[PDB]
DNA sequence: TGTCCCTTCGCGTCTCT
DNA sequence: AGAGACGCGAAGGGACA
């Protein structure tokens, strides 16, 4: 948007006020997040068929158009949809959110195009499900991913005997058709020679970029046992975990620093690399862990904790940058923020506290350790600013203490709880009879959401299971292990009673 | 410059157990 | 309770027209 012609660009700003107006009524962030991935082309186009997207056979809604355009060819999308989603609907059996799911990627046109012309051979000339083509096709490059599943199912699953499953998990990524030609060349080799089961070598070519995985691990498998001192096990995890090529090349390249100069076992490198971006972990130890468990204060126990999980790069960082002012500034021992960065999103939960600690002790009335509590959890940042939001509310609209609203929060899917509870609060209570401490017992784990909704299924539409529980029952199993154990209840009458 | 494809990385939620 | 699977999606890069 820079040098090409003088003057014009009129035509630009336009369009992108019109679109804050009524089919679509787009914010500033939306217009932006289009215009980044799906360029200027994408922004132009939404408006161009704003009505015929809103209305029409499609009715889609603004956020499902938004999602379409903001892709690297995303009017190309935008069009083929528009074109296709009917036929697709009705003379295949997809749901709308199904089609959306497909052409919310790069080159969404060439995966919608080759899903109507090969869901059919698929599904009947193959036996796989619809569900499972929307799988194969509902990520970048699913034509090709989708094209190769029908050349190699056949042989992947005859000669090298793998369960159409697992071709299916292995095709259900970022380049699929990669992943896949690479395990129809590598399987024997891998087998035979580097001695893996069939299963170990699907777990790799299952991840994104397993093409990298699979090649890396036939190269470096052998020295990273006799030279570095590491099992084939812990090998294949690094490589199935999310590391894939960067992590074992990682681990070969830093394995001898870290133990040797930085003091850690194999076992905590493993653990380390083991997960998305371990290159990046792995790398973010070796700088740092000095300077923060020897300056800043922490054990390498503490510092391999927090590392030891997705985005522990961003963790570190976060930890290293804000240990001194949430210890300091907003007296957190250095035990809880350790707590707090030892979760998937560490970085946005010691951010969030950051900014929310005071705001929630001084507005809404909660100690310190209330906060860290919340914030000691996966999507701490979530819960976090749902709690604020929804606090108010469920103390006064629902007749809840804090504490309780505090101990719903205090778990992975925190915000999923809360707002499950908002909604379902009322009809469970009149409609069905329980007792809010109940819901909140329910709600007060992980899977509470899920628990919630769950329960509420059974009582509204009692199945087979005549009764055979009282409510009070189904509470007890609901705290006792959520949707899992209430399902298995289900299933214990099923093809039964 | 846009479109298509591939790889790497990070966040959030649930379940195993 | 913590570890691990799963889903979702941003971000970065390469190839080609």
């Amino acid at each position: 948007m820079q040098w090409s012609g003088a003057r014009a660009l009129e035509a630009l700003l336009t369009v992108a006020g019109e679109l804050r107006g009524p089919p679509l009524q787009l914010d500033t962030g939306q217009l932006l997040k289009i215009a980044k991935r799906g360029g200027v082309t994408a922004v132009e186009a939404v408006h161009a068929w704003r009505n015929a997207l809103t209305g029409a056979p499609l009715n889609l809604t603004p956020e499902q158009v938004v999602a379409i355009a903001s892709h690297d060819g995303g009017k190309q999308a935008l069009e083929t949809v528009q074109r296709l989603l009917p036929v697709l609907c009705q003379a295949h059996g997809l749901t709308p959110q199904q089609v959306v799911a497909i052409a919310s990627h790069d080159g969404g046109k060439q995966a919608l195009e080759t899903v109507q012309r090969l869901l059919p051979v698929l599904c009947q000339a193959h036996g796989l499900t619809p569900e499972q083509v929307v799988a194969i096709a509902s990520h970048d490059g699913g034509k090709q991913a989708l094209e190769t599943v029908q050349a190699l199912l056949p042989v992947l699953c005859q000669a090298h005997g793998l369960t159409p499953e697992q071709v299916v998990a292995i095709a259900s990524n970022g380049g699929g058709k990669q992943a896949l030609e690479t395990v129809q060349r590598l399987l024997p080799v891998l087998c035979q020679a580097h001695g893996l089961t069939p299963q170990q070598v699907v777990a790799i070519a299952s991840n994104g970029g397993g093409k990298q995985a699979l090649e890396t691990v036939q190269r470096l498998l052998p020295v990273l046992c006799q030279a570095h001192g590491l099992t084939p096990q812990q090998v294949v995890a690094i490589a199935s975990r999310g590391g894939g090529k960067q992590a074992l090349e990682t681990v070969q390249r830093l394995l001898p620093v870290l133990c040797q100069a930085h003091g850690l076992t194999p076992q905590q490198v493993v653990a380390i690399a083991s997960n998305n971006g371990g290159k990046q972990a792995l790398e973010t130890v070796q700088r740092l862990l000095p300077v923060l468990c020897q300056a800043h204060g922490l054990t390498p126990q503490q510092v391999v904790a927090i590392a030891s999980h997705d985005g522990g790069k961003q963790a570190l960082e976060t930890v290293q940058r804000l240990l001194p002012v949430l210890c300091q500034a907003h007296g957190l021992t250095p035990q809880q923020v350790v707590a707090i960065a030892s979760n998937n999103g560490g970085k946005q939960a010691l951010e969030t506290v950051q900014r929310l600690l005071p705001v929630l002790c001084q507005a809404h009335g909660l100690t310190p350790e209330q906060v860290v509590a919340i914030a000691s959890n996966g999507g701490g940042k979530q819960a976090l600013e749902t709690v604020q939001r929804l606090l108010p509310v469920l103390c006064q609209a629902h007749g809840l203490t804090p504490e309780q609203v505090v101990a719903i929060a205090s778990h992975d899917g925190g915000k999923q709880a809360l707002e499950t509870v908002q909604r379902l609060l009322p009809v469970l209570c009149q409609a069905h009879g329980l007792t809010p401490q109940q819901v909140v017992a329910i709600a007060s784990n992980g899977g509470g959401r899920p628990a919630l909704e769950s329960i509420v299924a059974q009582l509204s539409r009692p199945d087979p299971a005549l009764a055979a529980l009282t409510n009070d029952h189904l509470v007890a199993l609901a705290c006792l292990g959520g949707r899992p154990a209430l399902d298995a209840v289900k299933k214990l009458e099923h093809h039964h009673h």
